């Protein structure tokens, strides 16, 4: 039993850590920073991780180690069990410290620059219009279950395919909130909060549906290339440049191109040029473009390149957990989230990952990829939250070599669903 | 000479940084959050840390990048040059994120708990006295060279002895601050001033005595050592536990650990413990005590001590830059650091420096060490910053293996001197 391993930690240096985390809220002594911050979020996560994560239907279907630990955290938070000075360390890392925009920055850095310079040039060609027919099918279907149960395409489009289409809580979520109030100026909170209940509701519906799609691709064997999206060859045409040795010092080259890329995104879209036309593009999207040109102009090393992708691995695989006990303590409220779990909102996001879906598939088999793949691809793990989720959607499914494509799909996916959503905020409010 | 390279970066792309740091600036437009505080801090501490290693003398005996960064982000808020929006940020991360707690914390555990346990166990009965009669020598001379100059012994001891003799800005500058206001009641910035200004001084004259130390060395075989510490059959039979293979969970563990260990370490000095006589002993010292108490237990295993050195080794190696900008940005003041340069000064910390390196020198001679070596390991990369001023020493001499010894020395002496700082303290007021 002592074998048994929580968070990489053998059992009892895990009941050591909780034995400091039981002493710290009884006697009511922490340090409200980014110390206690991660001191109790750390093991906060792993517990509850590692429990939705052995929990078999939850795991299977639901969403396993992000889900659980955010809801979980959530009701704490509901139930008083944290104590105020716990709440303020979290609301202090995630707030003032905006961890959340460092982690989105460095995922974001990490999807873009991993991949090869011409790779992406031959993948933007023909997978970009697959995302985009994902999207437009995803809309289309949207609105016509709106139509059926009475919802007018107004809100549809405000607040069920865009929220659910886009990325996850940290990007296409509080960025759409943003975008909105600038827009059409009325509160963020009830956005936000619907928003994030049928984003969690079109996971959970992502993951199953990602599920029976293998099921159908096992039960027919064409129309499904397992473990490969092209369909010409299997990209017969492929030459690898070069890696080398990767150390320490390229993975903090990787989280200075992070911080920096992140920090022109931020200037440009605040005060360079805030708004091509009537529409105002988001520094989310700024950062996304400029890493992809970053990318395409050759100053990174491959050796910087793949430092940048160790430390997007080190940060999603390890802080993960972390951002989502912050996440469920600050941006989250369990009353109206049920309330958000209407009949009506619960088909609606159903139909909706089906018209992303077919959509998806349609558009890659034109553009001349599988079509169950470039479904998993995209449109699901875009109707997915994306970093968290993409994984549980390819794990859900047998497929996980196809992890750079959920990244870029994810990333690319938030930038264009921001720049849409600014320009459909725009047209109609 | 585009391939010469800037913190890992060739100057093309510290070139686009730099052009990004230059945007912000001038626009005035930056996230006052740690994204934006490590945007400019990176960008600041890798060009002049570059700087500084480049510039010959001052590399070689003057201080190292920490040293040059610190003193010109010093220069920049003085003058005025950095923005009340990049000072804010800095500010940010330093104090309200407090960043500089966690790499103390980090800091520490690495040191610690990197240590195998069974050659732990058997060093201390040797080196901690080695470290005991360096501190009591250094006080000798302080207290004779004080007298010399008419300072008064409490003031000697406060002032120049214990500041000197600690670790460096994050531990041993204001945990000695904080210690001083709550035990004499006393302003803490007129403290912090002298006491910062006097480590800076005895850094440099560490330095300087480590590159005489190495000659001298060279010069008489029967003191030098050659690299070695102990002088009992060059560790005729030893063995070592097999580390397995170190991977990102061990590493996020390493966090877990020092970030456990500090909260824990917090408690226990606020609330269950806070003085076990009169004594009132700070939660650093409580940290180190714990850190080499879960040590002793064996509750880690290697691979997780293995994670822990390897987060050590990537802090001190490379966020190092980054803490040198914040800490001259907020707790660096030229003006009284200037005004506290004179020849009294002066003296009286390169007195302090060479009685350290006699007491360590007989104490190491005593239990056995070499004398040089343990005049190297102790007494030195004791007087330094604790962090930055061992790598200094043991980069001016030909040693580097020794950095486990210098690591725990720091540290460790560190929270001995937290302690008799805390005692003396006591018994003058
Ligand atoms: C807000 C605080 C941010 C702290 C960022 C810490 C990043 C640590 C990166 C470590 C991963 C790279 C080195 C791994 C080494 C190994 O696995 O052996």
């Amino acid at each position: 039993l002592l074998g048994f391993k929580i968070f990489g930690m053998p059992l009892p240096l895990y009941a050591f850590a909780l034995i400091t985390l039981l002493l710290s809220h009884f006697y009511n002594a922490l340090p409200t920073d980014i110390v206690g911050g991660f001191a109790i979020m750390f093991i906060i996560g792993a517990i509850f991780g590692e429990i939705g994560k052995r929990l078999p239907i939850f795991n299977k279907y639901i969403g396993g180690a992000p889900v659980m630990i955010f809801l979980v955290a959530a009701y704490f938070v509901y139930a008083g069990i944290f104590t105020q000075k716990e709440i303020d360390a979290i609301s202090n890392v995630m707030d003032k410290s905006n961890f959340l925009n460092l982690f989105i920055a460095v995922l974001i850095t990490g999807a873009i620059l991993s991949v090869n310079r011409r790779l992406l040039l031959k993948s933007l060609l023909g997978y970009i219009p697959t995302i985009l027919m994902g999207i437009v099918g995803a809309s289309i279907f949207g609105i016509a279950i709106g139509l059926v149960f009475g919802i007018p395409v107004d809100r549809i489009m405000m607040l069920y395919v865009l929220p659910i289409m886009g990325g996850g809580n940290g990007a296409g979520a509080v960025p759409l909130s943003e975008i909105y109030h600038s827009v059409t100026g009325r509160s963020r909170e009830e956005y936000y909060s619907t928003a994030i209940a049928i984003l969690t509701i079109a996971n959970i519906f992502a993951i199953v549906f990602a599920a029976v799609l293998d099921i159908i691709g096992k039960k027919h064997t064409w129309l499904s290339g397992e473990g490969e999206l092209v369909r010409k060859a299997s990209f017969k045409v492929e030459e690898d440049e070069k890696t080398g040795q990767i150390t320490h010092r390229e993975t903090a080259v990787g989280l200075v191109l992070s911080t920096t890329c992140f920090l022109l995104a931020y200037v440009v879209a605040k005060k360079i040029l805030p708004s091509i036309g009537g529409v105002a593009i988001h520094y989310f999207a700024w950062m996304v473009l400029i890493v992809a040109a970053l990318n395409a102009s050759g100053l990174c090393s491959p050796e910087i390149k793949a430092g940048a992708k160790r430390l997007s691995d080190f940060f999603s695989k390890q802080l993960l957990w972390v951002l989502m006990v912050g996440v469920g303590v600050c941006y989250t409220d369990l009353q109206e989230i049920i309330n958000a779990i209407t009949f009506a909102n619960v088909v609606i996001a159903a139909i909706i990952v089906i018209g992303a879906v077919l959509g998806a598939a349609i558009g890659g088999w034109l553009m001349g990829f599988f079509p169950i793949e470039s479904a998993i691809t995209a449109g699901l793990c875009m109707a997915n939250r994306g970093g968290s989720g993409d994984l549980e959607v390819l794990s859900a499914c047998n497929r996980m070599n196809l992890i750079s494509y959920a990244q870029i799909s994810s990333r690319l996916g938030g930038g264009i669903v921001l720049v849409i959503a600014s320009i459909v905020f725009g047209m109609m409010i």
